[PDB]
């Protein structure tokens, strides 16, 4: 109900999606200064500011990453790394965090929405949905995270469909 | 009144648009496992499924054609060769079966609307609308249709314009 | 308040904006018939009639500029050479002239807003807006504009930004 | 409706249909003590003095000047050349002068009405219509008038079509 609302008010600017011909296939990230965005996801940037740059790329790690001026840099998602385990808020509700492993209930997921950030009670980002694997009831995803020491962790089942 | 709304409740599903750049030019029609798409309507396909097929091509009876697959044969439209002459059920409306030609009141028909198929009173198609031409008071429709042996008919009058 | 709404009413009819991927870039007018475009707006005119017209292009003033079809020829905006100091409208409200400058206060005026026709106490264009200068607490603009021996004249302010 | 009786109230005295077969075709015009009557249109005169006449001929301005009896020079139209912007009184209503143009509101103008005065608030003939092209909204016509210099002067647009 209202972790819905929240998840459309925090991230009601500084979310931009990919356009593609008019088809919607993808959201880029706006957080420390840098520009997330997949490479599975091709199209067009929404914002005028963002789309005329020049992004690094890592295809290991499945990222392309930018430097955003400091215009925008306190208008970003804020980051953190000190997660314990239960229950986290997502776009279409909740995510469970078990395991080390984020899992979703079925129903919802299809291509499209690739690229939306795992939020918590606070209001940080603590991962970047990427892709998804559907195991029994519950589906498990493949995305990336932090850690204390600063190294970008990619987290990846087996077998997933890449939305 | 309810004959638009009979139509688009047995439409709903089983018809699909076919977008360009944003632009509704046409729409496939699924029935018998087979997925019918003209020539000149060129864009992408708005349902997941069906875009990710190779379709067999007839130019001169001005279709394309695919094979659905046994998970979706079920929700599909039903098809009949015996029609008698009269009154037909048409997304606009009505449309009049006299001699062996279809024949649509004036006002309605633009670029846009081919692909719709032709319902009777009981829910099965018996033609797919192609093309028109505008003759007097009264458009007459360039379609095809099926027969009693199994031959596809391509009928089409003179100086037509493609939709 | 009520200058405006006549306004609306009139670009409802004949000011058309362009078609970028997903907004608009800027605004084609058709006065007197002759359809004008500015050069760095890119996109498609949003009629198919005005689409396909090919236009000339004038570098010194900044427009493309075609010929109007004859039956758009009455449908079309009135200019006038003769301009005196005060106040005039525009769609974001009103616009001052004053010593040959068509100033506007600040706060409006961004990109996606080029080829506005500046209209007048009557209905009648006085000039075509491509951009502006912040000028302080108060914007001036950079319009081509009309005089009384006929000859297309255009202003423009030192450092202004084409919007 | 008041400006339209005056105008038939003038031309059911000096105003004469072009009848062939009983059609009307066109309209002779008495202004001014001289004859008028258009080339293209194909007929007798209505009034019997007028059809026993030798109207001699001049192609280029799509007229056949006569000269009127001399019991007859008092029964005519006065005429004038001053003409400013505004409205003048047609058979069929009102006719819009704008920018040195006759333009009436569509629909109307066939072939038939042809030869028809356009009069002022005063009761003078400013103008012999002769033909004109549908614009879209606004029908242009073809007239010839006279001026201050006292020269008959012929305004065409167009692609006129001759009534």
């Amino acid at each position: 109900g209202k972790r819905q609302r929240m998840v459309m008010k925090l991230e009601s600017d500084k979310t931009f999606p990919i356009m593609l011909e008019g088809k919607i296939n993808g959201y880029a990230c706006v957080v420390g200064g840098k520009l997330f965005r997949p490479m599975h996801v091709e199209g067009k940037i929404d914002n005028d500011v963002l789309a005329a740059l020049k992004t690094k790329k890592a295809s290991k790690y499945d990222l392309e990453y930018a430097d955003v001026p400091q215009n925008m840099r306190a208008d970003t998602f804020k980051y953190t790394h000190e997660k314990p385990q239960g229950y986290y808020s997502w776009h279409h509700g909740a995510v469970q965090y078990e395991n080390g492993r984020f899992t979703v209930p079925k129903g919802v997921g299809a291509k499209g929405d690739s690229g939306r950030p795992i939020l918590d009670n606070q209001g940080r980002v603590v991962a970047i949905v990427l892709g998804g694997v559907n195991e029994g009831s519950r589906t498990a995803l493949s995305v990336v995270m932090w850690n204390e020491k600063g190294v970008t962790v990619k987290y990846t089942p087996e077998n997933c469909e890449q939305w």
